[PDB]
């Protein structure tokens, strides 16, 4: 953690506190079943009385980037597995540190399209305080506002999508209403915001960055 200002710390406290929706699969991690990396953790589970093992691999720096986040905001699963292979997934992650406890699987989710929607409303109703990070834009295709996308993971090993989100995410804590922020990520016009309100949204949003950029160039 990079250090707070004063400014940003008495910031932090006229903020509402914030819940960080995750993804499991392609998100955070990659499985294959029965049918050359080895794999982090191997996943026994029985479906339908059938015994079932899957072979699951972390993306790099999933924990380090659990422990960050886990500061910042609260953690919430949102799966479109089912619970059985969602909730033992979710166990091995959180590795006892008690960060990932709270979870939504298949059966909150709502199939349209071939795609499973995650109806954030489930976790928090206060739009203005919950963003969900997710590599099918599919599953918040009722929630666009408040979604940071996030290239689906595979195998690739150098990749680092999950460190190059950590500033924005610490500075996105910052702001009232998360959408002020992601809402922009009319189009003729060179506007920044909409209203009063976002753009003091987007001077604490950048106060931060400005803190990371200070220790970074130099």
């Amino acid at each position: 953690i990079l250090p707070l200002s004063p400014v940003s710390r008495n910031r932090l406290a006229q903020v509402k506190r914030k819940i960080l929706v995750l993804d499991l699969d392609e998100t955070l991690i990659h499985s294959h079943h029965d049918g050359g990396t080895p794999p982090d953790f191997i996943l026994k589970v029985v479906i339908d009385k059938h015994p079932v093992r899957f072979f699951v691999h972390k993306r790099p720096h999933v924990d380090f980037f659990l422990e960050v986040v886990s500061q910042w905001y609260e953690l919430v699963v949102f799966t479109a597995s089912m619970e059985i292979y969602g909730s033992a997934v979710a166990d091995k992650l959180d590795n006892s540190r008690s960060i990932l406890k709270r979870r939504y699987y298949r059966q909150h989710c709502t199939l349209e399209l071939g795609s499973y929607i995650k109806d954030l409303s489930v976790v928090h109703s206060d739009l203005s305080s919950i963003v969900i990070l997710d590599n099918s834009p599919g599953a918040y295709r009722s929630h666009p506002d408040n979604a940071i996308p996030i290239k689906s993971w595979f195998s690739d090993p150098s990749d680092t999508a999950l460190l190059n989100l950590l500033p924005m995410l610490d500075a996105l804590r910052f702001t009232a209403d998360v959408r002020s922020v992601l809402s922009r990520n009319g189009s003729a016009k060179g506007s920044e915001s909409n209203s009063l309100e976002q753009a003091e949204d987007l001077k604490a949003f950048e106060r931060r960055l400005t803190e990371y950029i200070h220790c970074l160039q130099a």
